[PDB]
């Protein structure tokens, strides 16, 4: 019903457009900040391209049904120092998004725990076409990261989520739960910043080691 295929950096426009139609509107923290379409937001989703370990199931048109959206992450050399995402953030609501990610990243480390790794495959957006959910694309969108994980040597698929469901499809592909922040506990200054609605409690972040 579907193909697995490499996203090409011809489809950005397409991709984008997938992500208007299912999931931008669908996160639980767009949905909490009544953040609509958003240029930010567009641009931040779109930059894992490059790296080329992104995957899209397209269906019999050649339309794209679903995405796995992947970049790269390099174990940090000693002079380098860690990049805030909030920072050079000009959206009011998006930046807010942006802090709490930056702010996880203060909070865990994911190559403290895997001391031997020097190359980590960061799983950013997935997202299915709700005619094609349950379908299994899912699956198929992560073995096709284990491809690529093993033609580059890279033992950790690290998948943080801001969504329950997207932790709950994961965690039901043999990840684990290796960090959590609640919402109820982010108070970056002083005062709660996201209370979305139940089930997302808050951040997991979500590993296999393959």
């Amino acid at each position: 019903p579907y193909t697995i295929e490499l996203i090409q950096p011809e489809d950005g426009e397409a991709v984008i457009a997938m992500l208007k139609t299912f999931f931008f509107k669908a996160e639980p923290l767009n949905t909490f900040l009544d953040l609509g379409e958003c240029k930010e937001l567009e641009k931040y989703s779109l930059k894992p391209l490059p790296d080329n370990c992104s995957y899209k199931a397209v269906n019999k048109k050649g339309e794209i049904i679903g995405v796995f959206l992947n970049g790269l992450m390099r174990r940090p050399s000693p002079d380098d120092v860690p990049e805030k995402a909030a920072d050079s953030c000009e959206h009011p609501k998006f930046k807010k998004i942006l802090s709490l990610m930056d702010h996880v990243e203060e909070q865990f480390n994911i190559f403290d725990v895997y001391p031997d790794e020097e190359l980590i495959l960061d799983g950013k957006i997935l997202s299915v076409d709700t005619n094609y959910r349950g379908l299994g694309i899912a699956g198929r969108l992560t073995e096709r990261a284990y491809e690529y994980m093993r033609e580059n040597g890279i033992n950790v698929y690290h998948v943080l989520c801001s969504s329950h469901y997207s932790a709950r499809v994961m965690e039901k592909l043999g990840f684990h739960e290796v960090f959590r922040m609640q919402f109820a506990d982010y108070k970056p200054q002083g005062e709660v910043v996201f209370k979305p609605a139940a089930p997302h409690v808050g951040i997991q972040v979500m590993a296999k080691e393959v």
